């Protein structure tokens, strides 16, 4: 009849359209490639049909054989014009479909031959999409080819509108699309970006302050020992000192040292950094000389406001101005004129190679703003400022309770460590709400408690949830980077691995490979916090802030690279499990102990287990999992145990059982303290792992398959996950491509396949 080119990249030459078109005497030439004018393939053609076609025709041949073009497009054509129209599809909620339809000089603008609505369930997979869209449009064209040869349908212009996407837009997503739709868009409602409407935080913490002053400025502000400052008398007094400090040259981002133990004075002193328009950097007195020496000489601090006693510590180093003297005060106890803006410094804090934290205002008032109304804080609430005044624990302590009206007690000394006496004190004063570090709160769920509402907990792992209070207890997550914590979790049950809960206001965080794209919910990967918390960056240290701060190669946006190991659940809550992916690992294969530990812990029978890495002398190192128990628990089981969601290379070779765990007095357990073990120390094991090795070395070219080998770490991916199962199903027994995800080293697609086809 006629002689018609079939160009495609992607789709077989063995599809259903093709055979159709040669099931009406039609020669098919087919073609993959791009061509010119001048090419062979385009010698006596009549038709020509695209469908998947990777390259763009040249003018010339479009205008030639103007109105004998179709194109396959398996999207309602209007919307997801371009690369992965379905996925698109999916992710940005459009209408589905598919379109045949003419070719013009654009990216599927063309006018619409024939074109219909196609529906997915919530539970397909995305490749489930892609295909049965596929047939659809097959299925479409072998109905509507005849009335499209006699040039018998009305192409109708698209309608207005619609969307476009190209090759490298897909990349953020390259992991997600054996994904299902439920799930996808699960996790575009979690880390998609910020709804349109928001604007950047206006205001500075002493402007909401002295606002907050100015609606309750009787109310007690800060109580230590006996004494009092209401708002009022605080704002003044800090008012007063400000004054002094702008009047000796303190200006917007400057750095102003406070060396005090908790007290007035310090609140005094914060205040009066803030309104003077400076940041403020916290030393403690307790620190050594050497750290203090340091904190100082690293800050651009040219004053520091401290104490007659802790005074000869600084050594000289700055201009000093003591609290106890009353010309550091002025006559003025008015607000000074606001020159801050919300992107200034509020404060400088340091971490350990020590760091120094740069955070500006808007962080802060971002969290304050979160912190208040998340917590229902009212000025009937009275709080401890318990954390270190060189730890951000203090910012949260002081400044959420500040800007809610309510009432801040300061800890002494002596009831800082008696988590009894604490507890008695805040039983007499009624404390409602206050935040512990992990360990110092697990103890005083120990103490009968009746004082708090809430009380809050992070920084270190949280594992005993049992106490005497009938308060509420949270769970919260965040480095000092991005300004205390971007995380906060309430715990109603008791977990292995508790949770640490969903972002705050203005705050993403995303589940990331090791190649900065999406994770699958449920999928583990390093933790990204993005948003309004994230910090100006560590001082003087502008190559450190350019590795620890980046600009996302797919996206563009300012994360931080935490360093941290997290997943996400299904109802949405952050899960947290180790660090980096270091310490060491091992027989050439990435490894965390971490990871490893809780699968290890939801043994019946096992309470506590930590797993290292040993050397056997030789240089490198192996796996040693520690478990306490009842007794010995026969080293087949353990394996098999971990083996049932763990890879082979992951599982342990040792298995020490031990009645109890050494302690050190702060912390767990020790590491030194802990046993070692020794030894002086892999291809398919079974003929059914070994023949799958071949089509596994077919689909992606190895000249060698392991037992413990992974499909994905070799650079297998959704057309070769995909070409592993099309393969396989007519040499061998099918499998599910959820299987292959789920399970994708090599003795675990055996452990299915064995108990797949038997049961």
């Amino acid at each position: 009849m006629g002689r018609i080119l079939f160009l495609t990249t992607f789709m077989s030459k063995g599809n259903k359209v093709v055979r159709y078109l040669e099931s009406l005497h039609h020669e098919v030439v087919i073609c993959q490639e791009k061509v010119h004018a001048q090419s062979a393939n385009l010698q006596e053609i009549d038709w020509i049909v695209s469908y998947a076609y990777g390259y763009i025709l040249d003018k010339e041949i479009v205008s030639r054989f103007r109105g004998r073009i179709i194109n396959l497009h398996p999207s309602l054509l209007p919307w997801n014009k371009g690369r992965d129209p379905v996925f698109w599809s999916v992710w940005d909620e459009t209408p589905k479909g598919v379109t045949i339809h003419l070719i013009d000089e654009h990216v599927d603008t063309g006018d619409i031959l024939v074109q219909e609505e196609i529906a997915f369930a919530d539970e397909d997979t995305l490749l489930d999409c892609y295909n049965k869209a596929n047939q659809a449009i097959e299925e479409l064209f072998i109905r509507e080819w005849e009335n499209i040869v006699h040039g018998r349908i009305a192409p109708y212009r698209q309608t207005a509108g619609g969307t476009l996407h190209f090759k490298a837009d897909r990349d953020f997503y390259k992991n997600l699309n054996m994904t299902t739709v439920r799930e996808l868009l699960a996790l575009k409602r979690l880390c998609a970006e910020p709804k349109r409407g928001e604007k950047p935080i206006d205001k500075t913490f002493h402007q909401l302050f002295e606002q907050q002053v100015e609606m309750t400025p009787d109310h007690v502000a800060v109580v230590d020992r006996g004494q009092s400052l209401t708002y009022k008398q605080l704002n003044e007094r800090a008012n007063q000192l400000a004054h002094h400090l702008r009047g000796k040259g303190v200006k917007p981002d400057d750095q102003v040292a406070i060396m005090l133990d908790k007290s007035l004075d310090m609140i005094v002193s914060i205040l009066a950094v803030m309104k003077a328009g400076g940041a403020y950097v916290p030393i403690d007195p307790d620190y050594p000389g050497e750290r203090i020496a340091y904190m100082l000489a690293d800050s651009s601090a040219a004053i520091l406001l401290t104490n007659a006693l802790h005074e000869e510590k600084a050594n000289g180093a700055c201009d000093i101005i003591d609290v106890h003297d009353p010309d550091s005060y002025s006559e003025n106890t008015n607000n000074l004129p606001h020159v801050n803006r919300p992107d200034d410094l509020v404060y400088v804090m340091y971490t350990s190679l020590a760091k120094g934290v740069m955070i500006e205002h808007h962080n802060l008032v971002n969290f304050c703003e979160w912190y208040r109304p998340y917590f229902g804080v009212t000025p009937a609430d009275k709080a401890l400022v318990y954390s270190s005044f060189s730890f951000d624990g203090s910012a949260l302590d002081i400044f959420t309770h500040l800007l809610a009206g309510a009432a801040l007690h300061i800890v002494p000394s002596e009831r800082k460590y008696d988590l009894d006496a604490l507890n008695d004190y805040c039983n007499q004063e009624g404390i409602t709400i206050s935040y512990l570090p992990t360990g110092a709160a697990e103890q005083f769920m120990q103490m009968d408690n009746q004082s708090f509402r809430v009380v809050i907990t992070g920084g270190d792992v949280l594992k005993k949830i049992e106490r005497n209070g009938t308060y509420k207890l949270y769970n919260g997550y965040g480095p000092t980077e991005c300004t205390i914590m971007v995380t906060m979790f309430e715990v109603d049950k008791p977990y292995a691995n508790i949770p640490i809960g969903k972002p705050i206001d203005r705050t993403r965080i995303l589940i990331l490979d090791e190649a900065l794209a999406l994770q699958p919910i449920g999928v583990a990967g390093e933790l990204f916090i993005v948003g309004e918390g994230l910090g100006r960056g560590y001082l003087n240290r502008p190559e450190l802030t350019a590795e620890k701060f980046i600009v996302h190669p797919q996206t563009g946006e300012r994360m931080y690279r935490t360093g941290d190991r997290a997943r996400f659940l299904p109802d949405g809550n952050i899960e947290f499990l180790g660090r980096l992916d270091n310490l060491v690992k091992i027989r050439g294969y990435r490894i965390e102990p971490g990871e490893i530990e809780p699968f290890l812990m939801n043994h019946p029978l096992i309470e506590l287990t930590t797993v290292l890495a040993k050397e056997q002398a030789d240089g490198r190192k192996y796996l040693v999992g520690y478990y306490v128990a009842p007794e010995e628990i026969p080293h087949g089981e353990l394996r098999e145990w971990l083996g049932n969601d763990l890879p082979d290379y992951m599982i342990p070779t040792y298995f020490v059982h031990m009645k109890a765990f050494p302690l050190t007095a702060n912390g767990k357990v020790d590491r030194r303290a802990l046993p070692d073990v020794q030894a002086d120390a892999v291809a398919p094991t079974d003929e059914l792992e070994q023949q799958l090795a071949q089509v596994w070395s077919h689909v992606l070219g190895i000249p060698q398959m392991g037992i413990d080998d992974h499909f994905l770490e070799r650079g297998g991916d959704s057309i070769k996950v995909m070409q592993l199962i099309h393969q396989l199903k007519n040499i061998g027994l099918s499998l599910r491509y959820d299987q292959l995800f789920t399970h994708p080293t090599i003795r675990q697609l055996k452990r299915l396949l064995t108990e797949q086809a038997a049961a």
